[PDB]
């Protein structure tokens, strides 16, 4: 199939909705775009979203191992040798994860296109559908109510919530969030790396008492042995984010005494598709299961994202939101959102119109 | 690209060298050809080889999964959605792990000419050639020295010992073959479970002195815990071979502290590529190395392992022989044996010839 060309860009989006993380703050995000083309005349698209704090990749850095004179040796590779290519990426692109991932996404959409099918059903399908958390950032109590509501308007039957590491605050929201929902879409809560031993201890009774689905990620990322020193069962109902990057991370997670029962996969966090798929085979064997989440992306990764999520047998949760809130976006199509569900076009590789 | 027909036989081999293992000796085998085609002409080949001490597996309920009625429902199926193919291999044929090889061989052929390349090059391709061992049952002094000769003379560069147990027999064997070879080959062995844990410790020094490369098996498959009582470095130079079925098995050896430092992978014994990239993925992020060995079987599954093994960067070794020592088969090609280097043609697909 042969790579003629290749294209990258900067775009800016802003944000319809700012919102406040940990120790952070978003108001608008910068995505690096992919353009990848065949010499038949085919077109590959890819994302790019660099996420510093996680792992060490700047925006500066991404756009750089992205840049024409670094891409050369990609020239005239043949795009069915898929699995080698990914290799070659990893090797010589071991810094930029994001950036890497952008061109992962793009050949798997191309390989599917060869192949022609979508990408999901060529990778294997094993599901046609999952529901989505949308994302409640950290603020007061009645604001949180108030998105909770707009959501559930838009169809949304899971909620993912943001937590300070303020148990005072944390607990309030969560009960008076339990109340107003009524049952009418379940939660799920993200700490990111801000609490401790004993409060953790607390948050999971909670957790138990409103039927919370999972914390994620309690303790720091260096934290992981404080995870094992948990009861077997808390350790169940927690997902691990930032401390799981690659194929690595997950296999020392794995490990018998297993520190964690769900795994947080993000393609700019492990490079693309290919090390996400080493990720889902030691998850499956070690019976953990899979979550699939994002940072503020383009449809394009989020589409790529899904494709291989639904692939995955292991697959268990979506948290594919990242897309939402953009003002606006370079494509459309990739995935369906209806009733809070996420599902693939039936359109060939990721399925996007430019 | 849709499966039309699929034919099941069975072919008797007899061997031209009949040979002994501990506690076994093989005269001839079976084996079971399967014949997959496609609804536009093209041809798939898978082979059986059920190995039944190992896996449970008889000639009789290998046959039995390959019934014409029991394969009904991969009519019709779209051998472009091959991974989620080998999932349902897997829920059908529980059971019987070489006919489920013997299917999903043929199908990785199918959509490898699909394509249009070598099955190596869709895999992505990690090496061009290895060196393979051949095998020298267990007999006395004379006669090793004299096989080995024979070995020597067809331009084999590694040769595979099988030891009985008995130190003074083994270690006679090893000191003697040392001296005849110059360095004209190295040497592997394969005590196939015949050593308790003193003798084990006798053996490794005879291996570190003589340059033996690696001990194959040393203990009971159910022994993992006496592997890992052992000290790192002798652990490393020791292969998992019957303790080491499926992906699981894999998992469970390289969890830390990790059992042995190579795998010995089998299509027969995991149930086809497939699972055998799930081995593969676990064994390159435990720091593992692979090994690809066999059964006494036909060029067909032969040339199968031969293609996954080069398209996995954690290959180090080949016991890749089972098919020279067959006094007739049913194809030609798949791969190429040059001065004890295997290697696969430049035809698509499996590259076989009928
Ligand atoms: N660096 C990204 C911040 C959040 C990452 C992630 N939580 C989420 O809920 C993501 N879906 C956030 C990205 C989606 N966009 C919006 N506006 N929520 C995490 O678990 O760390
Ligand atoms: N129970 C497994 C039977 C084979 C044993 C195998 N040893 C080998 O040397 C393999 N290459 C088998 C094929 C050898 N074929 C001939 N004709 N010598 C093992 O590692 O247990
Ligand atoms: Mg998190
Ligand atoms: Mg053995």
């Amino acid at each position: 199939m042969k790579i003629a060309d290749i294209q990258v860009r900067t775009e800016h989006f802003p944000l319809t909705r700012p919102y406040r993380i940990a120790f952070r703050s978003i108001e608008e995000i910068d995505n690096l775009i992919v353009e990848i083309r065949t010499a038949d005349g085919l077109l590959g698209l890819g994302a790019a979203s660099p996420e510093r704090h996680v792992t060490g990749e700047t925006l500066e850095a991404c756009h750089a191992a992205l840049d024409h004179d670094r891409l050369g040796w990609l020239m005239g590779r043949d795009i069915r040798t898929l699995p080698r290519l990914c290799r070659e990426l990893a090797e010589r692109l071991p810094a930029a994860p994001a950036a890497r991932a952008a061109l992962d996404m793009a050949l798997h959409d191309l390989v599917a296109q060869c192949l022609g099918l979508p990408l999901v059903e060529i990778l294997g399908r094993a599901h046609d559908s999952l529901p989505t958390s949308v994302t409640i950032g950290i603020k007061p109590v009645e604001e949180t109510l108030a998105e909770a509501r707009e959501h559930l308007a838009l169809g949304f039957r899971v909620l993912k919530v943001k937590l300070c590491g303020d148990e005072e605050q944390d607990f309030e929201r969560l009960r008076r969030l339990h109340e107003t929902l009524a049952g009418r879409a379940v939660v799920r809560v993200d700490p990111n790396q801000s609490y401790d031993r004993d409060g953790l201890l607390r948050l999971d009774r909670l957790v138990q008492e409103l039927g919370i689905e999972f914390i994620e990620q309690p303790f720091p990322a260096g934290r992981t042995d404080w995870l094992r020193a948990l009861p077997k069962a808390i350790r169940r109902r927690i997902a691990a984010d930032e401390s799981l990057l690659g194929p690595a991370d997950a296999f020392a997670l794995a490990a018998p005494p297993a520190a964690c029962g769900i795994f947080n996969i993000k393609l700019m966090k492990c490079g693309g598709l290919a090390p996400a798929r080493r990720i889902a085979t030691i998850a499956e064997t070690a019976g953990i299961d899979l979550m699939w989440g994002c940072m503020d992306e383009s449809r394009i990764s989020i589409a790529a994202a899904l494709h291989a999520a639904l692939a995955c047998p292991a697959t268990r949760y979506l948290d594919l939101d990242g897309s939402f809130d953009l003002a606006r976006d370079v494509a459309e199509g990739g995935f369906i959102l209806e009733d809070g569900r996420l599902r693939v076009t039936e359109r060939p590789g990721l399925g996007l119109v430019y």
